[PDB]
């Protein structure tokens, strides 16, 4: 075989996957109790009503399908929105019908660096017929404020993946995109954190 | 094999592909009689006399070569051009040395909405001493005023290149580029640009 | 095989490889006397003392070490950043332990234009555990006041790569980005060339 | 994109495809009447009752599923199976419940040369929850007896894949295997011929 | 990304990858205590006193560098050969210089069928400087006494490779070579299980 | 961009390039004065007046058209066929219109060895418009008599390509192919094949 910084990832019920959902056009995962994050231009093209997937593998299950119940953009200019989904599934996942018991959050990472190798996880390919998780991996290039740029395959439909080190814990979200090309990433700064605790389902 | 989003075109004889023109480094289409459109940053490439290919496949043939008689911008932000040939062809095509019954326009969509599946069609591959065509398919991620954003593997030939809908009916015209599945951005057609377009097709 | 716009170079010790140096990150090139050139995004993650290596190629060896003594942003709006080096090797090179005999200055070319081959070489994949230079080959698309735009299959690393000719002359410095899209370098206008003129170490 | 001899086949409703079936582990092709070609270690996989599918592409449906009646293997040295299925469909095609009216038979084309090109097209990936048809183009290298070998990329699940030419006529069936590879056929010679039409269902 | 039935194996040093070694042109397996599995077209290219390397990863190590003691070839015409090692190591492994305390021999399947899902495991690339682990999935195509055939990616350094089922457990032994292509390896007949029971180092 | 163990040949009118020719379907390398070296499944789709070229790269031209004057098959089992080429060009090369002028024979190395580097060089796409050569990088696996087997990534076309170590010099002949690191299958030079080329190269 060959080199290859991106691979699908086989089994999507282990974490971190366990914390990744799929949207028809996208990627978001779980920040908290029936609490999703995505990017404000994913958000756009859903309603309340509209339906998420538990860390789908085509035809492997996944852990529900839930609706979306509140959609909140965050204020500032970085490309956050957090989304509250019914805790009761629509269709139930292996742990059952509540959203919590299929679903893992992320802790976040004590901050990043330049040269860490991060992971990018999420649904690469929008409007499928089924959903396929890929792992992304490279290197971060830069953190600058609530800008975090690394190294990676990243393809439209990861956009609102989480970005995580290499303990599994949070780093970003990504937002914009061989193929070892910069891709960007909200950087989860004080006042970003602070909108998204303040949003979750209590 | 593999999956695949893009993929040559064998027999650019065949519609749509008869839509589509070449230039050296990038692509068109035909929009009506003796005119085609294009992108303004392909457009300040080019002037009069300049020399156009339609629908080409490398040593299979192609449509004729037609000279450039006009060039005319759009007046508006998006990066729309119309060109005009001399109806005379400089080398004949199958159907003779008309430039108009060796094409075919496209007729415009309805609309297009987020989720669609498209196909850009053009010449990805700028500046070769052969033209092969490629097809490009993927969804329609959004459509906001006169800007239409789709996942697709699309190259710097494809300025340019007609965005078309599953029946072949004209949705848009790729601009820029900025596996591959990446959002790809391309001008939708608004009143405002359609009425540009029909005023500058030659009479 | 396959036509490619990117392949490996294999001996990294001929001209016009010896003109390419790499940074952990990214790629630069030799300029004059113990000076070279890469992008102002790279130059932000290096320091005094920080170190680059002369054209390297995995374990075939290489040109040698050395260290950054001074680091001097272009003033304008272009990402140009001129860095020296100590002349003495921290590890040689075949050519001993002075930077300026194990190296290749590139001459200018007199302009470039609109279809004419171009080919960018550098270090695309940044943070490696093994420098690998490849050479990215394509048509120049458009030449204007200091930005040349050209097709070629370039990545995250390549930030600082020489733009050459087919007479190995150069014609820019890369800065942002199969693979033929549009890829974007600095021109080397009066004003740039005139920057650099004055922070060649003398 | 880049040159490829190999492609999935979008539409497997339109002629040639409609006259290739789809067995769990390889390929096999229409002759006539209720029956079907594919190779001898093929057939030794199945039994009467096994199921075959007419054209399917994916979950773009299909021509029907037909159930074995009968496993005929050539008495000579070729790798030529003639397997009859029943005409009354398990589950129907868009024709309706009946085999014949779902599929295409081909007619023979007059011979074939070194050099020509021909299409073996076929379900390339084995034992696969979806059926995904492909078409591998290349030319002809050599035809003596019963042999045809030619050069392009055909996979372990294409055995029993037809050898088409230009015009969608049969020149032979795919027994063994960028990739443009020598692969090997069976050329229909007289006696193989008389085989195939005395063992039609009829 | 993209669907591939080969990928690198990133940590080697998790079972079942501690089942297997590299020499400098080929892979081999563990069977018992100071023994391990090759081809016979491996063996033939080494002699007591050449080294082999437990489980390696390029530079994240490996189980230890072990010299060979003999090399017993199994009478029958299938490709198998036993090698026995020195027990103490010329490198140490994490687990000390005991051969037997850094690796891990399989438990062998209770048989192996058609359509069933196998992995072949081992150093697909010869005569490289670093050891690269890849993993190559894919269906059972037949067994048919000691022949087992599958449909992979397999490449000339997976001679010696074991193929194991779902659960880790042996089927076979690789010998001989997208590509989903059939290969062929040795399965493990009682004459040649005895064989190997009465070579393993005492 | 990748590691690859097979790359585009871009400039075919340097050493070691200028010793292989090409046939409509496979390759085949200079060996003396008016004579080439490939397989005898090659040979046996050619004949008298059939026309080789040397060292073609598509359009960037070649050494010349030759025609066939004689075909020789080798009397053992290895699959080796010599072909001589009337001295003077059909069409000519750079260096005039005779053959060995614009054409360069290969030293034989003192042997090989399991480990070694070696690469092939050949035009491995068969029936093709344009002639593509490439070079296969890989190592060498077993020598063995007149068998010689190597790790790379060869295609039908290869039949006949030369098989050169680290310094140019020969080593084999490639006869079958049974990423892509695969075994594959050359003639070694064994003393009775050279006698048997040595006596059959055109006086
Ligand atoms: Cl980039
Ligand atoms: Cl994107
Ligand atoms: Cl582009
Ligand atoms: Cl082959
Ligand atoms: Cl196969
Ligand atoms: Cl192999
Ligand atoms: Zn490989
Ligand atoms: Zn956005
Ligand atoms: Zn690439
Ligand atoms: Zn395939
Ligand atoms: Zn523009
Ligand atoms: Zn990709
Ligand atoms: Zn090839
Ligand atoms: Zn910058
Ligand atoms: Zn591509
Ligand atoms: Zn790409
Ligand atoms: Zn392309
Ligand atoms: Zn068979
Ligand atoms: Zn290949
Ligand atoms: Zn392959
Ligand atoms: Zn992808
Ligand atoms: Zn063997
Ligand atoms: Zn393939
Ligand atoms: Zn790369
Ligand atoms: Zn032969
Ligand atoms: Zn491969």
């Amino acid at each position: 075989g060959s080199e290859n910084n991106v691979t699908k990832v086989k089994d999507t019920n282990i974490f971190p996957y366990t914390g990744v959902v799929a949207f028809k056009s996208a990627t978001g995962f779980v920040v908290g109790k029936n609490t999703i994050l995505t990017n404000k231009h994913v958000s756009k093209n859903y309603k309340v009503g509209d339906r998420i997937t538990a860390h789908p593998n085509s035809d492997k299950g996944n852990g529900g399908i839930y609706s979306i119940k509140k959609i909140i953009n965050y204020p500032g200019k970085e490309d956050v929105s957090v989304i509250q989904v019914e805790e009761r599934a629509i269709e139930r996942g292996p742990k059952g019908f509540n959203f919590n018991d299929n679903v893992t959050p992320f802790k976040y990472a004590a901050g990043a660096k330049a040269g860490e190798r991060i992971k990018v996880i999420g649904y690469p390919h929008p409007y499928k017929n089924k959903y396929v998780l890929y792992e992304s991996t490279g290197p971060v290039m830069s953190v600058e404020g609530s800008s975090i740029v690394y190294s990676a395959h990243t393809e439209s439909g990861n956009s609102g993946s989480p970005v995580l080190n290499s303990n599994n814990e949070l780093v970003g979200i990504h937002f914009a995109s061989d193929d070892n090309r910069n891709a960007y990433g909200v950087y989860f700064t004080p006042e970003i954190k602070k909108f998204i605790a303040e949003n979750i389902d209590k």
